[PDB]
DNA sequence: CTGGGGTCCTAGGACCCC
DNA sequence: GGGTCCTAGGACCC
């Protein structure tokens, strides 16, 4: 039924509001991370620090490793949200039908639009410039018929670019597309495909679809879909949180009760703060606690609980402290609300 | 040498209904 | 024998 979705991704979002800001940072390679004292992981790179190999989700520990000039810093959350925020203005004057996935991105459909004419391509391209003109930082674009394929097509030509794919481009596309790709199939699910000779989506059409149902569930339906290009997820703008969580790794493992009810003590004012700019009467579904030990497996335990209470999750955190710790060490402790269904 | 914020999926037992 | 809720956990995303 053919769409039009523009897929927008700022590059190096985190980065690039830190080198606007202080020009300094321009040429030299710096990541926002967090520091390897304090066991932290890079959360956005530069180019010139992406071109020692350094890359998101990776342990402060190797990005040093490999970038050993690494300027490190910590981050500013509302200088991103701000310019998150005039992104998704922009966005507004374009279409009504904008589904953020996260600060630094938005599934836009255009498919009903008279603005660039009905170029998508166009639209991706103003958009793209008036970002750059208002907030001086430089956006991605994918132009495509369906979610993820405008998604992989914004990913092709950044920085500061666009692709496009037309319905008569996709199954040449679709045949060299490797499975991983595809947003859904990370490390896990790659290993396997591949354990049974499955690489690119070309690969998967050659498949049985009951076959698939069977090995991977509702997962196999969408694996299979997506290789035929098939995504009829619609642009959603309504869609709404649904959980608060606030966790913290510390410095070195904890093994005394005492050492973690001072954490939860800390950790608590700020989820009721951020529970109460969206819930100020506190009233919830849910609230449970988190904890994280030295072997990286982790528990949760949560609970039917009508109003965010701070002696009850001190009170579980320790159920959980004397009967599925056994004596390792925790990195983290973590508290958490589900929110009442709308 | 492994963050912090989330979403979505699965699955067994409890629970309720015929 | 059905369905929804409850809970824990895992894969995945930015
Ligand atoms: N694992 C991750 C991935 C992204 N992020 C944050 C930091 C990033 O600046 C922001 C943007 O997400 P992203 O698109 O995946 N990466 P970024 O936009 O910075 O670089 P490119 O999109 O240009 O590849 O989300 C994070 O904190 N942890
Ligand atoms: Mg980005
Ligand atoms: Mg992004």
């Amino acid at each position: 039924g053919s769409r039009k979705i523009i897929h927008v991704d700022m590059d190096c979002f985190a980065a690039a509001v830190e080198m606007r800001d202080n020009p300094a940072l321009r040429d030299i390679p710096i990541a926002i991370g967090g520091s390897r004292e304090r066991r932290g992981v890079i959360s956005c790179a530069n180019y010139p620090a992406r071109k020692f190999g350094v890359r998101s989700a990776m342990p402060t520990g190797m990005a040093l490793k490999l970038c050993p000039h690494l300027t490190l810093l910590p981050g500013r959350f509302d200088a991103y949200k701000e310019a998150s925020n005039h992104i998704r203005e922009i966005f507004s004057r374009y279409t009504s039908r904008i589904e953020p996935l996260s600060l630094d991105e938005a599934y836009l459909d255009v498919t009903d639009s008279v603005h660039c004419h009905g170029s998508a391509t166009l639209i991706a391209q103003e958009i793209r410039q008036t970002i750059f003109n208002e907030l001086q930082l430089t956006a991605s674009a994918g132009v495509a018929p369906v979610k993820f394929l405008a998604k992989i097509a914004s990913d092709m030509n950044k920085p500061n670019g666009q692709f496009v794919i037309t319905p008569a481009e996709v199954p040449a596309f679709l045949q060299t597309l490797p499975l991983a790709k595809i947003p859904g199939v990370g490390k896990v699910s790659a290993a396997k495909l591949e354990a049974m000779g499955l690489r690119t989506c070309g690969d998967v059409q050659k498949c049985d679809l009951v076959m698939l149902l069977k090995r991977f569930g509702k997962f196999g339906r969408i694996l299979w879909e997506r290789s035929q290009g098939i995504d009829e997820r619609d642009v959603n703008s309504e869609r709404l949180r649904k959980s608060v969580g606030v966790e913290r790794t510390m410095a070195e493992d904890i093994h005394h009760w005492s050492e973690c009810e001072a954490i939860i003590e800390r950790l608590y004012p700020e989820l009721e703060r951020r529970l109460a700019k969206v819930k100020p009467d506190l009233l919830i579904a849910r609230q449970g606690v988190k904890l994280k030990f030295d072997d990286f497996q982790q528990t949760t335990q949560e609970h039917v609980w009508p109003r965010l209470n701070k002696a009850d999750l001190i009170a579980t955190a320790r159920k959980t402290w004397d009967e599925r710790r056994g004596g390792r060490g925790v990195r983290l402790v973590g508290l958490h609300v589900t929110l009442l269904d709308p």
